[PDB]
């Protein structure tokens, strides 16, 4: 059954960091905001690279959790992908075309593609998901903040000339943002977005770094998984979650406050090492690899995060964010 879908009731055990940046001269400050695969017993992650000069990412890949952080980095610069800002990427194989889908941010909603998770070289320089530029609905509601943190996620509706694939961001400005096309279109014809969630008042209670998820067999009032970060008491993130029937529903919440959020410090024990209060812009590890972005919560569920020192005082941007895992 569905004995790790924990209602109002989730319970994690973190690791110590997991992944540092290298010693080496990109003088990287933080590792950050995974996205992971698991297939045939490895470990396929890429994160992204941040220092006060920039942003980029890299790929890297393991089979045991303890030895990470001794996995050598495929600087994704390297390929086709290149120099540039980019960030926060999310990966998923689209089926229907035999492709790898890295997802990300570039200044814009971005893809990049590749027919073999294997061989990082090779992924595309990036294309866009909104050809004309930023969306007007965002132009117009992004105040003061940045257009960030893209996710896609499609229905599994027999029908591929039917079936939708969405499109969620965030402005760090208290709105969520979605868009959609078809399967048969995908990645083209994304529509402008809409306004999904907002929360005006505390832009902070809906931040960024959307997941959403299917959970696997949920037929019901449960079958998409929401969690989306937020910023609490003295900085500390944390992430909230909402279920709804369907991905352009109605979220209602689950596991919403940061005394009961679905990941945070309150909820989370260190049974090891006690590195951070923030449970930050995570991932769960998925075996499901598809366009579906489906969880079986027979199993538990492995979320890979970035942690930081609460203790570190630095420029945004040269925070030594560090990996690590909470597991259920």
């Amino acid at each position: 059954e569905n004995l790790y879908f924990q209602g109002s009731s989730w319970k994690w055990v973190s690791t110590g960091p997991l992944v540092f940046p290298k010693n080496d001269e990109r003088n990287i400050a933080g590792i950050k905001d995974p996205t992971a695969v698991l297939i045939n017993g490895t470990y396929h992650v890429f994160a992204s690279t941040a220092k006060s000069e920039g942003y980029n990412m890299v790929y890297f890949n393991f089979t045991d959790f303890a030895e990470a952080n001794n996995a050598p980095f495929y600087y994704l610069d390297q390929a086709p992908l290149g120099y540039g800002y980019r960030a926060a990427p999310q990966v998923f194989y689209f089926e229907p075309h035999k492709l790898w889908y890295l997802v990300y941010q570039n200044g814009n909603a971005a893809y990049s593609t590749n027919p073999d998770i294997n061989d990082p070289s090779k992924w595309t320089a990036p294309e866009v998901f909104y050809p004309n530029g930023m969306p007007k609905i965002i132009a117009d509601n992004i105040g003061n903040g940045y257009w960030v943190d893209m996710w896609v996620v499609c229905d599994d509706e027999e029908d591929p000339n039917k079936a939708l694939c969405h499109l969620f961001s965030s402005d760090d400005n208290g709105h969520l943002y979605r868009s959609q096309t078809t399967l048969a279109q995908f990645p083209r014809g994304m529509s402008e977005p809409e306004i999904v969630l907002q929360d005006t008042q505390n832009i902070y209670a809906l931040w960024e770094a959307a997941c959403i998820y299917r959970i696997k067999g949920a037929e019901g009032t449960q079958k998409y998984l929401l969690l989306v970060e937020a910023i609490g008491q003295e900085g500390h993130r944390y992430f909230r979650s909402w279920t709804s029937d369907r991905i352009d529903g109605q979220w209602i919440p689950l596991a919403d406050t940061e005394a009961n959020p679905w990941a945070g410090e309150a909820n989370v024990v260190f049974e090891g090492q006690k590195w951070t209060k923030s449970i930050s812009h995570g991932e769960v590890i998925r075996t499901l690899t598809d366009q579906t972005l489906t969880l079986d919560l027979s199993e538990p569920i492995q979320f890979l995060y970035q942690g930081v020192d609460p203790n570190a005082q630095t420029e945004y941007n040269a925070l030594p964010w560090r990996l690590g895992l909470i597991t259920q």
